[PDB]
């Protein structure tokens, strides 16, 4: 519920790798299709994420994905630390896969379908996650 | 000054292409290094952008970059239209190139340097652009 906590995980679909970042307090999602699970891709994603949102701590369900020199250097430079302290994260990753399946025919490539699904998830109201994160961040500014 | 207007342009550095999106009302920036200037890369970028921020209209200094079937299909699906209505956009693209030059040694690859520069630009206060965009968006929600 703290506004700087994000959850990062990878999932697999059609032989490809989808990196999914969830803003825990709001359920707002950022995702990316990457060619392979590598430290360089995780580091680049963290650096991008932290330049766009105030990323204070990152949690993950696979701690070993954060052990590479490259990843630690990105967290070091951006000032990110590892979160050492549930149902939100489960529901967001599972709803994402459902939406991807729904819009899969609308897109030539998986990566396009993934961004359509992120779009749909963040705008769908039940307020939307996208409205909740800006409200959470803007109120925290005060 | 309307909260849904973005400016998109490409610039070149070290033989590579940097796609820069500026939120006009705040000066908040999103950037990406792409391998080549193609409609597919512009479309993918727009789709990503619109899933993260409320993108209503897009302006550009090279109108021909928005003519491809691929790009129009992305704007169609995301509900984006073309803005047909100054000093902000100039200052943001020029300050970005300056910061890249400053942090260039800190990074192995240009794309890393670009994300460091985006990070620095959005956080630098003179409020920051990153604080201004969430304030602008959250107030507009009301
Ligand atoms: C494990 As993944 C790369 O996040
Ligand atoms: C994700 As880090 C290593 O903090
Ligand atoms: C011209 As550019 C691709 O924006
Ligand atoms: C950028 As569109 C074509 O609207």
């Amino acid at each position: 519920c703290s506004p700087g906590i994000w959850q990062l995980d990878c999932t697999h679909l059609e032989g490809k790798v989808i990196l999914v970042a969830v803003h825990v307090a709001s359920g707002y999602i950022e995702a990316e299709v990457i060619p392979a699970e590598t430290g360089q891709e995780t580091a680049y994603f963290l650096l991008k994420l932290a330049g766009r949102w105030p990323v204070k701590t990152v949690h993950t369900d696979n701690g070993s994905n954060f052990t590479s020199t490259t990843v630690k250097a990105a967290c070091w430079w951006a000032g990110i630390k590892q979160e050492f302290g549930q149902g939100v994260i489960e529901s967001m990753n599972k709803e994402l896969k459902k939406i991807i399946g729904q819009v899969r025919d609308q897109a030539e490539h998986l990566k396009t379908a993934v961004q359509m699904a992120v779009f749909i998830h963040n705008k769908k109201r039940k307020y939307s996650a996208g409205e909740r994160i800006v409200d959470i961040i803007a109120t925290d500014i005060q």
